[PDB]
């Protein structure tokens, strides 16, 4: 006993068992089926013409012959659709990147299928560098619009958790690599699942997405010196990682490229920072630190909107202050 979805390009089936599955209070497979049939009518209008006509609200999540009648429904719509670009009709796009709606879908659909024990996470040690916290999928969303990304760049998420910040980043933008990189087992053990999930769904789906690859790792290794100070363009939630941990970073920091930039929770370098004779191997003499805006209605636990910070390798700063030093 089963429901299953056809996909818009092809690809085998999704299905699903039933009773339908519950993957949190706020979410449950019944949902996502139809939250994808809505989706795959937004990549493709004919296939929302067709299924307009006669799908009114009658369906009750609970009932399986009610959920059948919307798949199959959405199945009969899929191969006329196939027909159609059997004919003459252009078939959909390939190979285009997911619209942001699309992506906030099968980013949600992805960790639905992949974190099957959401509270297992929350197995950290407190008080530690071990912390674990979420992005918020729209504080990534503007990051990528902010910063400006080409296929020269390269996108390293220290402590990337079960990775949905490198998917998403890999989703919406051409950088030659993105990479995530978790010390943690627990979330380490799921990235792997995120990730043959996300590669099976935007199949799925017929999206493309840049190169990706999530390890497990410590991003204070050896290994990692040189591979931070090749990255073009870093996100850390170091929220809760701790002077001492964040104090590791900068050294590694001190050695990226002109024009690098890091994307935190916390800021490296203070945001009034003024260059002078104590402060000379101080971070803030080589790089630019801004607070990136806040979203709309967006409120963390210390009561005011959440907080991102922006850094950019600009060594003119202390090139600036030794000039000062001889004029005059
Ligand atoms: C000290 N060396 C280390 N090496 C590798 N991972 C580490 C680490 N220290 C802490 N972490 C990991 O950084 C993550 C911060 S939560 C942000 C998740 C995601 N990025 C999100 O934004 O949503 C945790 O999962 C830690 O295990």
């Amino acid at each position: 006993l089963e429901l299953r979805l056809k996909s818009p390009v092809g690809a085998e089936p999704a299905v699903y068992p039933w009773p339908l599955p519950v993957y949190d209070k706020h979410h449950d497979a019944a949902h996502e089926i139809i939250e994808t049939i809505r989706w795959v009518c937004e990549e493709i209008p004919d296939l929302k013409l067709a299924m307009e006509n006669y799908v009114l609200i009658d369906y009750d999540t609970k009932s399986f012959e009610s959920m059948q009648r919307l798949c199959d429904k959405y199945n009969r719509a899929i191969d006329s659709i196939h027909q159609l670009w059997k004919g003459t009709t252009q078939p959909m796009k390939l190979n285009t990147r997911p619209s942001t709606g699309l992506l906030r879908h099968i980013l949600q659909q992805v960790y639905n299928h992949s974190v099957t024990d959401p509270e297992k996470l929350n197995n950290y040690e407190p008080f530690s560098p071990e912390v674990y916290g979420e992005t918020s999928f729209d504080l990534v969303a503007q990051m990528i619009d902010e910063i400006k990304m080409t296929d020269d760049d390269l996108f390293v998420d220290l402590g990337s958790g079960v990775g949905q910040v490198v998917l998403q980043v890999a989703a919406a933008t051409n950088c030659k690599h993105h990479y995530g990189v978790e010390k943690a087992d627990i979330p380490a053990k799921y990235a792997e699942t995120m990730d043959r999930e996300f590669r099976k769904w935007m199949k799925w789906y017929g999206k493309k997405h840049a190169e990706y690859t999530l390890e497990r790792g410590d991003f204070l290794s050896e290994e990692w010196r040189e591979r931070i100070a090749n990255t073009s363009v870093i996100f850390v939630n170091n929220f809760a990682f701790g002077p001492e941990v964040d104090h590791q970073l900068k050294e590694r920091f001190a050695n990226m490229k002109e024009g690098g930039r890091i994307v935190s929770s916390k800021p490296f370098a203070p945001l009034n920072f003024r260059i002078n004779s104590r402060n000379l191997s101080d971070i803030g003499t080589i790089m630019r630190v801004v607070e990136l805006s806040p979203l709309k209605g967006s409120v963390s636990w210390t009561g005011k909107p959440v907080s991102y910070y922006l850094h950019t390798i600009d060594r003119t700063i202390l090139e600036n202050y030794f000039s000062s030093l001889k004029n005059p």
